């Protein structure tokens, strides 16, 4: 008798979300649709997933226009994701996929053959338009920052790639500075640009609020690791997750090793809402309150749309 | 009879620069030598080169404490770059490595771990170290640009080791594309905390000035390709170049697929002049223009070091 279909980890620490706006999720569905399929071919496609999942953790998006410029970039990702990650030879491919975001500048020989390896495949068309949304709507640094944010994912991905190649398992804190890369955070880090206001850069750099954005990506990427577990011992082969790494690591049972990554992403959580409660005190300008606010609304619906999900996917039998 | 020691590469375009002040040159060379020996460990040292090539880069250098901030960064990256580059594996030991630049956030229980790992080797004592003297003396827009940067190179260099595991070529275009990553970049893009002031971080962001950076770090990073190629030949095993990359694509031989890099080497630096001098009267501010000097400075300073350097690793004899 594991949990009932639709139900939280039993123990998660979460804030319940409203429904999503069905007018946004099903409009959000059909213009991705339309992009995928028309723009960038993206297959020879669940739309309405992936429009809950945009509606629920950007509730304040001015328009479907705002929720399209991070909706296209989520699939971009899980287009190269799914269709790159043998991970010899990774680093090759997500290098010139990252040429996508952060421009080649070269001579006017070598350029053009570049600029026609952007059609060569679903992952870089993906990028390469979606970017080019991003960067028409956004401040430049706005866009700087979002490519530094995808900078970290893909050295996060290279590092669970190298791993795998050796069947390396790696300390739990490993395991989890690995995952601070390879981790949502280029998601509601764009929670201004899709809100339609600017975070300015100087903020964004304060040591304290880094320290903010990192916890909260690292929580809500947890929430990942607990979520797919069940569907991960099926997996082709032993991917790691935080119950899997603890279990190997600390030598504990699963169900143990689990609940104890349920305490460690309690405690995650815990600490991104105190850290962001004393920013929000120390710097009550109206930008970052609403930033903070912004990161928090995407953590609580990355929970909901997860926790949604258990429809497809169980949970363990550990309660 | 290849040319004479102390001669730049034939036929390549470059700037002369005076001899580096002598007395910064000793003194950046004592206390580099003391913070790698008393500090971090980095060996069971050559102090006198790292000095020239810092100060020859940085001119404006206020102090020689500012030129140490570039000094210890340039050191430590050559302590991870020896010391790490079996390039299996590489992708953990360059992410781990990466959090002594970019913070781990993580729980009371695992921090202490990792914080404990950062004392753990001398790749990542010289980068805790030296990034801690360089957040202490930077802005936080400055100190989260050079990570940003340190994420590219380190994309950079598992791209190359990714080809490298596979003994893989790839196209001219694609290499190039690596070699803008993995890159001298970090060090000429710190020459303003090196100068004493600041580039504001909504004017580092423009698309003409990151194209700017850009286009200067790929043409000092091939004046590498072209002075180390021979000592390349030696390598062990086949060890990728820009002459190297064309001969075997483009099958020419080896003397033309050189003075073909020799020719892109000079088109990329015209390109960098050009774009330099077109923002320069577009956005006339000092600090711009400032940067835009010094980035220019650490070039020409980067090709001096390499000619100067010639006493010891010939030029092939192409001409």
């Amino acid at each position: 008798a594991p949990p009932a279909a639709g139900r939280a980890v039993p123990g998660l620490y979460h804030h319940p979300v409203p429904e999503p706006d069905p007018v946004r999720v099903e409009e959000v569905s059909r213009r991705i649709k339309r992009w995928a399929e028309d723009e960038v071919q993206l297959y020879p496609f669940d739309g309405f997933s992936v429009g809950r999942y945009m509606v629920g953790c950007h509730p304040d998006a001015p328009t479907v226009d705002h929720l399209m410029l991070a909706t296209r970039l989520m699939v971009a990702e899980n287009a190269v994701d799914d269709c790159y990650c043998s991970p010899v030879g990774l680093g090759g491919r997500l290098l010139l996929a990252h040429t996508a975001i952060d421009h080649f500048h070269s001579t006017a020989e070598y350029t053009p053959t570049w600029q026609a390896s952007l059609a060569a495949d679903a992952p870089r068309r993906a990028y390469d338009s979606a970017m080019g949304y991003f960067v028409r709507a956004a401040t430049p640094s706005q866009s700087d920052r979002y490519r530094h944010d995808m900078a970290r994912l893909h050295l996060g991905y290279l590092a669970e790639g190298a791993w795998a190649q050796t069947g390396h398992v790696p300390e739990v804190w490993e395991y989890l500075a690995m995952r601070q890369f390879n981790n949502f955070r280029p998601c509601p880090t764009i929670t201004d640009t899709v809100g339609g206001y600017e975070l300015p850069a100087d903020l964004h750099a304060r040591p304290d609020m880094q320290r903010v954005i990192a916890l909260a990506g690292n929580a809500t990427t947890i929430v990942n690791d607990l979520y797919s577990y069940t569907k991960e011992l099926n997996s082709p082969g032993r991917h790691l997750n935080l119950p899997v790494v603890i279990a190997e690591r600390e030598q504990l049972c699963e169900r143990d090793a689990y609940l104890k990554a349920v305490e460690v992403h309690n405690e995650l959580q815990h600490s991104f809402e105190a850290a962001a409660a004393d920013l929000a005190e120390a710097c009550p300008l109206p930008p970052v309150l609403r930033f903070l606010r912004g990161v928090a609304a995407w953590v609580d619906g990355n929970h909901d749309w997860h926790r949604t999900n258990t429809y497809r996917y169980s949970l363990p039998d550990f309660w």
